[PDB]
């Protein structure tokens, strides 16, 4: 393993310059620097704790340093440094690791931008702002071809082996769908289940397109997605799943997240990003039908004001909401 | 300093028995065991990385072990173990300290209450129709209030408790309808502005949860939204209005309306998750556009008690044990 030793030789040559970002409760730091006089990006992460009893049964008894910070009755808190614990013969001479390291070298300005801290803003999207600015932006993104990757999966030309369930392409153009594992799921831990329900029809760009006339479709899709998930993973019951939509979505083709209720909630589930599927259905169900609205078929989410988070490097913040904010402050 | 050394002697005597829970993306493990023949609960946490240049400028060059797992062009990924890095004199009160990679909490002797608190808990997603709210859940809320479970809230509202922890309030009694106070969330260190998490406890006592909100409350809601934001940005001048999110819990942990205020940069966890957190503006918009029927008059009493709400419950909670699990059991063949 010359390439393995070669890659290992890079890390001690890293010359730190500055911290780009620290996140994940402080347990991930993105460092910028240089190796051999060229830009280098080194990402430090605390590793998860081992579950081996060889580790858990020895961690408290092998510390290389331990400092009590305070105590109150039966409560005590400390800082400590891990000692060396060797991995037993039947699980590996290795020791248990406390760090994960990613090194991008040589890195570019694109990597610096990607891993630099990005501020977040909470914006207010009225029906007028959706009509005049956001919906035109969505259209341009789709016309530019940004959904090619989605369409390639829907049509069965990519990630065929990653799909865990689908209706065959073309068999059901209105209510067909496929289930894709989320990139961060190990596909083995059922209680961390996270699937993407990508619908086959192509005319719904986001929940903004949903109207009362889509309530039957929404009911059918909710049942079908839950039915398929609990069929593929039979130890999962219906009341152990949550279905939600993103707004703003990360891409402009309606897709329904399916997560196990036991999955640790992160940004993908947070208020200002995730909207429960049943919550959208109830808003359509009870939305007011005015005298000019006929039977109500076209009453829907494009009448609502939606408030949500955006990153400050996003197109929508830079081109729409920051300028609207500046124009209002003048 | 003797008590400091005494508490340090506890940790190496810990005898591991079993893992109670591992969460926070695997970086927190709650271990159950014994010390001196009595139950002990040891919680291991990965520490945040120092920002000190003395640490960051040496971490890559002092590793005590390093294994490359793979590489692809300019991408390389590894596992590693940290070496010893001493804290420089100008950053340490003591001498011969090294940067720490672990935080440890030891509860000893612990009880069954601590084991329950830190053990993994099953979760269920339930469907609360208006009928189930009427027949089962609202009576449960009422009994909780009648039992006195809100004594702690009222003690703070009335200025008998946590007077020193309130970061802002309207003086009690001055504004009975739109008065409020702001309390820091127990999990916030009260100094890191980008992790800000406040609880807005309203002065009025007749709103138990968002189920009580109706169209007639929309002016009150608009006013409270503004007032909570103005007060937060007044106390924390580096926070702008568009760097805050306001939300309600449903189910809430207690049955007196209270509005969470969080910095947009705060990392989202269970408290913000779908099935628990409901954005304040989302409730207001749901009330704004809700249908007013022919028997509803001017619509003033149309509100959230007409909606079906879906949310998560823990399997040890009263509502699961006494309401939703029995309803589920009776329905199943």
């Amino acid at each position: 393993m010359d390439a393995k030793r070669s890659a290992e030789a890079l890390v001690p040559r890293f010359q730190f310059e500055r911290l780009l970002n620290q996140d994940q409760a402080g347990r991930r730091s993105a460092l910028y620097g240089a190796i051999d006089g060229q830009p280098a990006l080194l990402i430090l992460e605390r590793a998860p704790f081992p579950t081996s009893t060889a580790y858990l049964g020895r961690a408290a008894n092998t510390l290389r340093a331990l400092t009590n910070l305070g105590a109150n009755d039966i409560y005590h808190w400390y800082l400590a440094s891990s000692g060396v614990i060797e991995i037993p013969v039947e699980e590996s001479d290795d020791e248990f690791a406390d760090l994960k390291i990613n090194l991008i070298y040589p890195c570019t300005e694109k990597h610096v931008k990607k891993y630099s801290k990005q501020g977040v803003r909470f914006v207010t999207e009225t029906p007028e702002i959706y009509r005049d600015y956001v919906r035109p932006y969505m259209q341009a993104q789709r016309e530019a071809g940004r959904l090619n990757w989605v369409y390639n999966i829907i049509e069965g030309r990519k990630e065929v082996e990653d799909v865990i369930y689908r209706t065959p392409y073309g068999q059901d153009p209105e209510e067909g769908f496929l289930l894709l594992p989320d990139l961060n799921w190990d596909r083995k831990t059922v209680e961390a289940l996270h699937l993407l329900g990508i619908v086959e029809r192509r005319d719904l760009w986001s929940l903004r397109d949903l109207k009362k006339k889509h309530l039957p479709w929404l009911r059918h899709m909710r049942e079908k997605l839950i039915e398929a998930t609990t069929k593929v993973y039979p130890t999962v019951e219906a009341d152990q799943l949550k279905l939600y939509l993103h707004y703003q979505p990360t891409y402009y083709h309606l897709n329904i997240h399916i997560v196990h209720v036991q999955l640790e909630a992160g940004a993908t589930q947070a208020t200002g990003k995730a909207v429960g599927l049943e919550s959208v259905m109830e808003q359509l169900e009870h939305m007011h039908v005015g005298p000019e609205d006929g039977d109500g078929s076209d009453v829907g989410m494009d009448r609502v004001t939606m408030c949500y988070t955006l990153g400050e490097a996003s197109d929508l913040w830079v081109d729409v909401f920051e300028p609207l904010k500046r124009k209002k402050q003048a």
